[PDB]
């Protein structure tokens, strides 16, 4: 017995939906979800996406509630819908996913996954929920996520953390890294190699390395000759050059953050979704610097160490390739006489 | 289990709330009820009311669809709620009364009308309905209609006809012809004598006597002398003056009935409600004569002739009260040398 | 370059979507597309659907301005989407499939009809359109329309009457009647044998045999007396019994169309979309006899003669399937003594 | 002291804003105006405008009440604004003009036409107001109608007819034809020799002279003989060919009124506002000839007669300018062997 | 090709409109403008102003990137609309002006500043556009920025930030020093001798001076003393007399800094524009003290006491006239026995 009013019921009594029986009035209002407590209206759910609010209430009352991928994880790894779940972007404060499966009559294509519509899907699938690791066996396209090892398939470790209610973190009560696997046309695939994004914030940034604690805390010349970055052009790429009107470079989250504590700056967030590479237009609050796109990339400083001094410094220019969360990004390298003049996720 | 997709179950289904088990998917966009069928979306309910829109949808769906009292007619005997339904003001496009009694529990500030807070609200009770005559002698205030005798309530005799769907007919398959009664503190009260007005549109106006088949039929001066109407100023009062700029008289529907079969006319309704007097802004196509405020009623021409009858023609001008669907309306009564001059609802 | 401006530049000088160069200044708002004339906005859309403004006025603006089949055509025949034009579904000012194939970004699930995305869904192919008939050939699921013969493909004749920018009409200059061919996971299927509706209207009905002719003109003895239907129950069936509450019968256009000559009555639409059997909640002016859910379904009379004389009227009740619109209608069929009491279409 | 509450009052007491005292509580949602008339909310005002909900009632409240010209006549003499009234588009359901001059706070750019902001603008002045012949004297560029001669001023006799509340009508009460006046940068300008459009329906069309009762009585082939127009392609122009696809000249309004007195047809009105060569995209219902856009003008046939007579037809095609409601109308002509083979609105 | 399509594309592949070519899909459900990014809807663009979605969607991406001045300079100067730019004034989210010249088609009166329509207008030129300051030198009315000097006219020097991108800021990288010219009548104006607002925040409040310094880290008794401030009032004035119902003084931004570090108040900005005198309805954490209507201003702390210093103290209360962001602000000076009371921004 599907309904407003239960969704509702469940959302005030068990803080989401929880199979519960019960129904709660309700009044809706152009995008927003009232109900009646002791005859005032209290708001439940505010519509901010393109689905029609009582559609996007139920979706969103219905979803994950457990450490999931983040969705640039999924969206990398192409996967089009999940198994009897949503997965809730909260950056689009939106589902993750067009359609579902055995979750809502209004967006439901098929009620199980084995259905023929899902076929040609590539379904999301829990291996924390019963018998989904063997619907992805029997799945034709589709990604699973395990929290241990799956006898017959070679697993690929995906990233440290995960998305616990819109919370990126890395689990200490809960586990968050997962073993991922690929299924294209009935074929499991080999998941390549990759780097992972690190999934922090600006304002409240934490190192996990020594490297990253040493670049937070020390000086730019100190840092830059304790691990011989001479020519690298961090001052560039990662301090970031503040003394034109084109702010320069800047493309490294922890860049980003160390300069942030001392003055402050705005990016507008112009593309708000969950990507590898987020582009920002950047106005530096105590210069005037500014630059209309620039791509930032949250990867440990270490990596990106590793990246930039595993590439030719030979050429004036040229795309360099790197695996990122399960998907190819694409960097511009610029170089003279030997030396890295820029280096950014390239804009295309 | 009350929601919002057992009610769109019901419209699909039966054509009305009908109590039945059953869902189906239901979407919400602005003030606009859709259902899903086969892939594509129908509309089943527009919000014409003040109300959320699954609100007025369930209150709708709820809506007698029994003959029932004109809205008027409830309107001048002081209705505030009803008893276990929902009357619909089909001019209104709206729930006739802004509360319920054991119908929405978004709306309803009691489950039955023997709960305190319907004391001092004139609850509209339906005698066809099990127990509610009963219930009418239990509460404070309260009017009651029934098709037959109630032992010992003195009746009033309601209008022949009654409103079924938005349809306003004289039952001949039903019965549409109601005793009344009210009740004001506790005490029944004596209905006055009244006219009832006729509820005729102009489109479809049909004459209901021989004074009336008269009327339609007959020049406007042998009319006159016929009925020996001589003094008493129908050509300005029932058949309307649009020789000057701002259009004289033109009170009796039968009156704009006679001229909408020559040339027609615009009538605003700039206060689009059932009422006993009609008020709207005029304009005649053939001559560009108009009145801003053009008070119209539709008495049955006999009852109009014998209220112009009824009149003192020696006063210059005095207020003249009629009793015409259970409320006092005020005329405007101007005469010279014994004869009358106009008369015309009283604006107030 | 597709843009609303352009789109809105082909609707003020084309009168429609027709692929030429030019952009006109547009603003949105809510639900209305507008445009400005000479310092004034003139409204150009107004958007019924559950899509976005701007997306269903592309999407109208490139609706199929041929004659094509009627939305319940296709409905019953399992088409999903179309080829390359949009079906406009005039009776839900809305598009007659969700999703679209090469003709607006936004509602796209592919550019030709070729690709594997659109290889499950049954996709309308115009053979009118050159290289349709050959996409029909190839394309998994199907149904194609043609003016003539298609070498091998066994034809199926569709009704004689088609929509051209929503009239209903059988064409005189143009071509109305169509080969009609489907195709299930890649095989031809042999289309029923099956009436058609005859698509007319309440308002401007007329009979299109002698037997109708017949049926309006004559009083209802002699009209059952003419065609031998004496037993068979069109006192009933077709010319409807208003004597008590419920409604009787009446469920044939023809049959509604000779009282709507003498007395009006109400419609509820309340489910209004295009089907072979529509239903209505039915009040009778005159009488105020109505019925919540009345079927109706306008056959030619000469094909409803026929099919209830095919009948066996010796079983009390029974389901009767009958090919309407290519679609299996069930009907109830209650008999008593070798004679009908009542024939609907069964109410699901 | 302006108000939306004494607007209100104004409209539900005088029909329209009256300048009388008083309030009546308010309520808006979304683009309605609602008052509370005995517990309930009616609707007084439902905004199609592109202003805010509650400038548009106040406008629509001070809409001008005496017969003004339509809209059409000022739009081709280049009105801009209107001195201290408003010209309501009944066609628009919306102000005629963007702004106001002592109206409205909200729209008001002025609360006099002498303030130097409105002379660049041509503003409307009407002689029936006191001082306003004088404000146009004095105006740098306005148009000036009266009903009678101003000392000096060479006048322009104008349309017999003109708008009252919405109704189109040549005024027996009122008067509704008025000399016009125009004046550009301070300088009084020539008014054209001009026809004038007849300004009727499709529904209720009225001829106008014997020629007009000829044509709708007359077969084609009896009319085109007794008014020698031979040669001419009425059987095209005016009557309209129904015999292909593309539907056939009919570029008269009395052609189409004469079609539909037979067979109906249907009329998208893609630019739904006044103007003096109207397009519409036509389809037949009895034949299926559509044409996307197909120009109407009503003009009288006497007149059309005339001006295609004037007419040197030696040429294979030409444009030909036709002064009709004070605007330049282009034409083309296309002639073969002396004869006329189509003469339509040229469409731009 | 103007296009909403390519607005959004210049959007999400420049971060602003930039003249690119190309189109990306968009939808545009009420107020809010998304674009399609695999599949999903990603919102670009929420409409807070009282312009159509589309258009105001259209002059955000078109705003000026740019150090431009902050609106308060521009609306104190009287600029009613800018040369082939957008001003945005980000703190109502919204145009600073309602038209433009040569930038959007819903929205221009003109294509270039010399067109007639815009002599009369004050129009603001950039010199650091090309052929900008020459346009100035032939306009009738307008304002000029330039960041060097222009021969044959003096300038008057402005304020030392400017807005970037909705950060204002003293300009490091970039120059937000601009000299102002200005234009009545074809007539150079001199502008006034004038104090410059601060253009500060409450949180983030820097020091500009010594006597600034000292004010946030001395106390009150001792920074009164230091700077010689008795009988001047700054225990009210400035730093807040919160010991009553009604909080006293406190117009000063750099008080309410120094008091928001120890405790904090709620300022609510019932008003919320930018202006050269903010008001503020208050109430202190603390303590409950609270009041109305708070005018608060952001001037140099040593302006601010030159001001008070620069004024006749034998007066009980009079109006003090003050030159600030080329707008004469009015305040009020009330002294008692030769000393201050209260002075406040005049609250008129
Ligand atoms: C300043 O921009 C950011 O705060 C940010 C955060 C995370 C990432 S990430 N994990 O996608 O690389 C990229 C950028
Ligand atoms: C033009 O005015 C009417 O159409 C009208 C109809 C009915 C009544 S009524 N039933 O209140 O008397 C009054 C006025
Ligand atoms: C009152 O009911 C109708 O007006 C109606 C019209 C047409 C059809 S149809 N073309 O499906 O048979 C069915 C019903
Ligand atoms: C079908 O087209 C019309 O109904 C129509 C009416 C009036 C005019 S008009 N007054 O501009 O000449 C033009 C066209
Ligand atoms: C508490 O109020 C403020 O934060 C504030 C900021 C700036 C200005 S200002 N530059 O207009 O004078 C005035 C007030």
């Amino acid at each position: 017995a599907m309904s407003l009013e239960n969704v509702a019921f469940n959302v005030v009594n068990k803080g989401h939906f929880d199979g519960q029986q019960g129904e709660v009035p309700v009044s809706i209002i152009n995008n927003t979800v009232y109900t009646k407590v002791d005859g005032v209206d209290v708001e439940l759910f505010e519509n901010k996406t393109t689905l029609p609010v009582n559609v996007a209430f139920e979706l969103w009352a219905k979803r994950n509630i457990k450490p999931v991928p983040e969705v640039k994880i999924l969206n990398n790894l192409g996967v089009d819908i999940a198994a009897n779940t949503v997965i809730w972007d909260y950056k689009r404060d939106a589902p993750a996913h067009i359609s579902t499966i055995g979750v809502c009559s209004m967006t439901d294509i098929a009620k199980k996954p084995t259905e023929t519509i899902c076929a040609p899907l590539t379904v999301f699938f829990d291996g924390r929920v019963d018998g989904q690791v063997d619907l992805f066996r029997n799945a034709r396209n589709g990604v699973l996520i395990t929290e241990g090892s799956v006898k017959g398939l070679q697993p690929s470790v995906g990233p440290k953390q995960a998305s616990l209610n819109g919370v990126t973190l890395i689990g200490e009560a809960v586990k968050t890294q997962f073993n991922y696997y690929k299924k294209v046309d009935g074929v499991v695939q080999q998941l390549p190699e990759t780097y992972f994004t690190q999934s922090r914030n600006l304002q409240e940034f934490k190192p996990r390395s020594q490297m990253e604690i040493d670049f937070l805390e020390l000086a730019m010349d100190e840092f830059i000759e304790r691990y011989k970055l001479e020519g690298y052009a961090f001052e560039h790429i990662v301090y970031g050059d503040f003394s034109h009107s084109q702010l320069g470079g800047l493309h490294l989250l922890i860049g980003l953050a160390k300069r942030f504590k001392e003055s402050p700056f705005e990016l507008e967030d112009f593309i708000p979704m969950d990507s590898t590479v987020k582009n920002y237009f950047i106005t530096d609050a105590q210069t005037g610097s500014s630059k209309c796109v620039c791509s930032v990339i949250d990867l440990l400083l270490d990596d990106f160490v590793e990246i930039i001094k595993s590439q030719d410094l030979s050429v004036v220019s040229k795309v360099v390739k790197v695996t990122i969360d399960y998907t190819e990004i694409s960097f511009m390298l610029w170089c003279k006489d030997g030396h890295v003049e820029t280096f950014y996720p390239k804009l295309q």
